[PDB]
């Protein structure tokens, strides 16, 4: 298992990164410092997570300490839905750069295909509770992303939570200048994504798997929900390999040629989650884990189901 995957912009992306959604701002600086100290070279960020300044403090310390060179880091962030207007994209990127204390991002993603009305609120509502869309076509948002490459602010651009028809719309865009490098999507044994992954990979787009542990700290968890970390069938595979269930859940996407971004703020777990380059799941293990698919989502963007660009009505 090589540590990096080649992107269609010619750069290499570490297959294991640290997630930062829900990482408290008072804990994420130490989490990122620990992660870099124990070998992580890829951090997954977003403006909407509200903790990029604190992530950036850690990155900057480790650069200043000469623990790692900037060239060796792969920093990802994402354009939030209220910044899809073409005239807002550059400023959104620059705010993220300023908070992360970087001069460039390695990868900048359209966070969701749904654009929202711009303003202070990340989920602007009408008086009846619906999210207020923006009329900016996503292909115009893509052109604005391409401009960031051509200004040196980002090395690569990509997409997140795009279904296969939306990926295809980008690939068919009149005058397309840069193909997406990555589509970052939810993926784990309960949402295995075979069709979307094969489509993206067949077009040279690398897939990043989010919520690989099933996001046990997601805010809307309910007792009746399935639980990957507690699934006896997955625990049994881990026991057979003398690894933890989380380690199996991280290794699984790696063997599908995916990038994977488990989140933790717990130092011992940050280190545990990186110790996944010393064992292999068998093809039978892989087929068995794939067989657990449920089409079950952590992130269904439930406030936006009427948005014209809502991604999860289509089969894939
Ligand atoms: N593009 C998108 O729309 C999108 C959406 C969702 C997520 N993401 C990205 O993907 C990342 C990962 O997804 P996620 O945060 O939803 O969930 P996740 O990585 O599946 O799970 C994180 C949870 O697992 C716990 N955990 C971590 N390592 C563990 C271990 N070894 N043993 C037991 N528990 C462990 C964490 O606890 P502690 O932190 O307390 O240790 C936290 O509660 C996000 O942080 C974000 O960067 C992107
Ligand atoms: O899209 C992504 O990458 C993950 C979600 C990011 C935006 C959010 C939606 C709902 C969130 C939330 C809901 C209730 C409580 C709480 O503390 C947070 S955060």
């Amino acid at each position: 298992m090589a540590s990096r995957i080649l992107l269609n912009n010619g750069a290499k992306m570490p297959i294991l990164g640290l997630g930062t959604w829900k990482s408290p701002p008072g804990q994420v600086t130490e989490a990122v410092k620990v992660a870099i100290d124990v070998g992580y070279r890829h951090i997954d960020c977003a403006h909407v997570y509200q903790n990029e300044n604190e992530v950036g403090v850690a990155i900057q310390e480790k650069l200043r300490e000469q623990v790692v060179k900037r060239e060796e880091l792969f920093i990802v962030s994402k354009l939030w839905c209220t910044y899809h207007e073409k005239g807002l994209v550059k400023g959104a990127c620059q705010k993220t750069l300023s908070d992360l204390k970087l001069d460039y991002l390695d990868l900048y993603l359209i966070h969701w295909p749904t654009g929202f009305k711009p303003g202070k609120e990340f989920f602007p509502l009408d008086e009846s509770g619906n999210v207020v869309p923006s009329d900016t076509n996503i292909l115009d948002t893509w052109a604005a992303m391409e401009e960031l490459v051509d200004e040196g602010l980002v090395k690569a651009i990509g997409i997140s939570n795009f279904n296969h028809l939306q990926v295809e719309m980008i690939l068919n865009k009149p005058g397309l200048k840069y193909k997406p490098a990555v589509n970052q999507i939810e993926c784990h044994p309960y949402l295995t994504q075979e069709k979307l992954i094969q489509y993206c990979q067949s077009k040279g787009i690398v897939v990043t798997a989010y919520s690989p542990l099933g996001s046990p700290d997601r805010p809307w968890a309910k007792p009746e929900d399935p639980s990957l970390l507690e699934d006896p069938r997955i625990k049994a595979i881990a026991a057979k390999h003398n690894k933890t269930t989380a380690q199996v859940l991280i290794r699984f996407p790696m063997q599908r040629n995916l990038v994977v971004i488990p989140k933790s703020v717990t130092p011992e777990r940050i280190a545990e989650n990186f110790k996944v380059f010393d064992f292999e799941l068998s093809s039978q293990d892989m087929t068995t884990l794939l067989s657990y698919n449920r089409n079950w989502r952590v992130c269904a963007l439930l406030s936006c189901t009427s948005h014209k660009d809502y991604p999860f009505h289509e089969e894939f």
